[PDB]
């Protein structure tokens, strides 16, 4: 709500493009969202759907988190997703990514207040 909803939006949201067809997306994005900062994560998923669209999921199909469970919700249909996948070997500022584009469904956890997604569980 104050750091979680921001945390999620930081990592997973990109509602400015309907998609992403190129490794350029991933490389710029990870950098942009300073996701390479200090230590760039191996793999990250960006949702190309309006933030509202994503919040909406908080009141869709109720599932089981890959941990505790419910408070986990699954997207009815298919979401425009972009997968960012590390590539460039070495453990330093050397971070390159490949841009894989899918159309999968999302599993999100939601801290309502109104509703705000805070943790992006599995991407299908």
């Amino acid at each position: 709500k104050e750091t979680a909803a921001a945390k999620f939006e930081r990592q997973h949201m990109d509602s400015s493009t309907s998609a992403a067809s190129s490794s350029n997306y991933c490389n710029q994005m990870m950098k942009s969202r300073n996701l390479t900062k200090d230590r760039c994560k191996p793999v990250n998923t960006f949702v190309h759907e309006s933030l509202a669209d994503v919040q909406a999921v908080c009141s869709q199909k109720n599932v089981a988190c890959k941990n505790g469970q419910t408070n986990c919700y699954q997207s009815y249909s298919t979401m425009s997703i972009t997968d960012c996948r590390e590539t460039g070997s070495s453990k330093y500022p050397n971070c390159a990514y490949k841009t894989t584009q899918a159309n999968k469904h999302i599993i999100v956890a939601c801290e309502g207040n109104p509703y705000v997604p805070v943790h992006f569980d599995a991407s299908v």
